[PDB]
């Protein structure tokens, strides 16, 4: 049944084959189906023979241990079947210039006023599919407006993504990442020449270790911005949205509350957590009891550490006034998302925006809403309706 053979340092007693890519029960939400591993009979660490074989923290204690303990558990290898410490804070730093909390309290506005253009686009027809109408578009606009790309390019520059995440067929993913580097190349070419004030020329100006920073440098640091922005944001604003189209009480909550917000967004970052990405141990390595080998992968899903019960109460309910929201949902260690003050930005104005402009609606009538897992789970579709004339063209 594709498992690979158990290596013989591992424990048959810590073997459950939970496959990352294909859960059982997905058809109950993915967050449900991989809390299937936080059951009270599975071992805080075990190891699958899916996908390789490989280890699977359970809980959010070993998560971010693991996660703190980049000496043993590198990121090297972290897709299961790339820098750590010191060049790493180096990039991170430069990467902190162009999404980093100053830039984007600076921001904020130009992030609503795509929200308000896109959602009053939307506003009068009374439905929409949320992931392709919203959800894809307004990420990928607002990383045009910080690269200072013109809205020309955009379904190009969406289709070489999709084709990373899930091809048609027309490109391996090789060709998609080196169309999108041969787009890159020529723009910080450029814009080392002729600097502005957008992200493409504040890392093509960088330095790193003492010199200009290498086209090389640049393509990927460029590459890493815009991917890691996309599919995160995209599947996470529709498992948000989908949670409100499902839960009208916690519609009225907002509208009601508006300061709430941001606490609600921390919530729904919890509940709605989506990454599972793994390290590599570089060493054998005594973990919780367990022995782990030298290049053993280990995944250490982010998404679960909100999700144990241990970490928060009732974690399948989603309660926007949790006193403490513990979660890793951008990761933990060194690591940790560059992305995460710009995405809550993204969350906090469009649920600031839709509840305003759209306060009622809901999933369209017949509509099964599914899921697909991976390291970046995800929402397929989000079909919604409303009536128009509950709508505030405001
Ligand atoms: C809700 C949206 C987002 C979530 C849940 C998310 C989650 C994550 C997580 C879990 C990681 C760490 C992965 C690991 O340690 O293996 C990460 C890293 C990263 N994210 Fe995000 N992210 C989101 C939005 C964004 C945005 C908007 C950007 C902006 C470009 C972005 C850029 C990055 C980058 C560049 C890294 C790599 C950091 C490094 O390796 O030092 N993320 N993100
Ligand atoms: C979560 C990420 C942004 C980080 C870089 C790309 C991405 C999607 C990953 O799977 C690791």
């Amino acid at each position: 049944a594709n498992l690979a053979p158990l290596p013989p340092h591992v424990p048959e007693h810590l073997v459950f084959d939970f496959d990352m890519y294909n859960p059982s029960n997905l058809s109950a939400g993915v967050q449900e189906a991989w809390a299937v591993l936080q059951e009270s009979n599975v071992p805080d660490l075990v190891w699958t023979r899916c996908n390789g074989g490989h280890w699977i923290a359970t809980r959010g204690q070993l998560i971010r241990e693991a996660y703190e303990d980049y000496r043993h558990f590198s990121s090297e290898c972290p897709f299961i079947p790339s820098m750590d410490p010191p060049e790493q804070r180096q990039f991170r730093a430069l990467a902190n210039q162009v999404v980093g909390m100053p830039v984007v309290d600076k921001l904020e506005n130009r992030i609503q006023e795509l929200a308000c253009s896109l959602i009053e686009s939307l506003r009068p027809q009374g439905q929409c599919n949320f992931t392709e109408d919203y959800a894809e578009p307004f990420p990928i606009r607002i990383f045009m407006l910080l690269a200072g790309l013109p809205e020309e390019d955009i379904p190009h520059l969406k289709y070489l993504t999709d084709q990373m995440t899930r091809p048609d067929g027309s490109m391996t993913f090789a060709e998609a990442k080196e169309a999108l580097y041969d787009y890159l190349i020529p723009i910080i070419e450029q814009r080392r020449q002729k600097p502005g004030t957008d992200a493409i020329s504040i890392v093509a100006n960088g330095q790193v270790n003492g010199r200009p920073i290498t086209s090389d440098e640049a393509k990927r640091m460029c590459g890493l911005l815009l991917v890691g922005g996309l599919d995160t944001v995209v599947n996470f604003l529709s498992f948000s949205m989908e949670f409100l189209a499902k839960s009208p009480e916690h519609r009225q909550e907002l509208i009601e509350r508006p300061e709430r917000i941001p606490a609600a967004c921390e919530e729904l970052l919890r509940r709605f957590s989506l990454v599972a990405d793994g390290r590599i141990l570089t060493s054998d390595y005594e973990f919780h009891g367990v022995q782990l080998k030298k290049g053993d992968q280990i995944l250490l899903p982010q998404m679960l550490s909100g999700l144990d019960e241990r970490e928060n109460a009732a974690p399948m309910h989603v309660d926007f006034s949790r006193q403490k929201v513990s979660h890793t949902t951008f990761g933990h260690g060194s690591h940790l998302c560059l992305g995460q003050h710009l995405a809550r930005r993204e969350i906090i104005v469009t649920l600031k925006e839709w509840l305003t402009r759209i306060p009622d609606f809901s999933i369209a009538p017949g509509a099964q809403i599914q899921h697909k897992s991976g390291i970046v789970s995800g929402v397929q579709a989000l079909p919604l309706v409303w009536d128009p004339a509950t709508t505030k063209a405001v």
